[PDB]
């Protein structure tokens, strides 16, 4: 049950603030001090500036954010998955990963996790 | 930068003992009293009593789980998904959810948690 359309929109507007280097729109998709698991088996990073200094770090990557299959959503919480197609000084390399979500009910974004690893990543010519 | 291997070995182990419908193997792959999540709204089982059982009563449904796409294990946790084929009260449904997993080291499991919805499942002919 619940329109897992509502979840979807923050992973959308999540992203489309990616796909467009938007940080403002990624905290802004962010609760005032939402929380982000990331790295994995690593340190999250609530609040804004946190979410931010945090989202920001990863922008600071110039990539492609293009999602591909279908975002998942549940309950309050959420979980997607994109692609990061960025690129070296001379190679172009490309990423598979998933992320997390964690809402509170229709008030915005509350936490979020990150999922990926050596595996999820790629490497072709 | 670790060996997915063994965390990977537990989504096979793990799925082994299910697609062999064994929650002997599903318990023995989960520690003395590992800890579950599902279905999604706070509705986990620690202990081996509460996740075999759990495991068990998911296994009470006839389907058919076989992995398809790449298994995801990263730091001490991991994530994966698969499909699942069962039969209806007269035709076929099939489930397209994914799975998550805790481990704390690499020789057994500790904890898990799963993802879906109504929107990964699989409902026509
Ligand atoms: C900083 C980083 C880009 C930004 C992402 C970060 C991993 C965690 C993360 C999760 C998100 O949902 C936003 C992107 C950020 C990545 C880890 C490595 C990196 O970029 C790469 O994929 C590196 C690829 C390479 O070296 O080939
Ligand atoms: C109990 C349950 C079977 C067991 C799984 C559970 C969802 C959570 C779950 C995750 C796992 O990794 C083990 C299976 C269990 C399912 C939710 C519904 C159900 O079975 C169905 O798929 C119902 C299909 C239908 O009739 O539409």
């Amino acid at each position: 049950m619940n329109t897992p359309e509502h979840m979807t929109a923050v992973v959308q507007r999540y992203v489309a603030a990616l796909n467009a280097g938007d940080l403002d729109g990624i905290v802004a998709l962010f609760a005032d001090d939402a929380t982000v698991e990331d790295p994995v088996g690593s340190e999250p990073r609530s609040g804004t500036a946190a979410i931010r200094e945090f989202f920001a770090n990863s922008l600071k990557l110039p990539l492609a954010v293009e999602l591909t299959q279908e975002v998942r959503a549940v309950a309050n919480e959420a979980a997607f998955a994109f692609t990061v197609s960025f690129e070296f000084q001379g190679r172009k390399t490309v990423v598979a990963p998933i992320d997390h979500f964690r809402f509170n009910g229709a008030g915005k974004v509350v936490s979020m996790r990150a999922l990926f690893g050596e595996k999820n990543i790629h490497a072709g010519a």
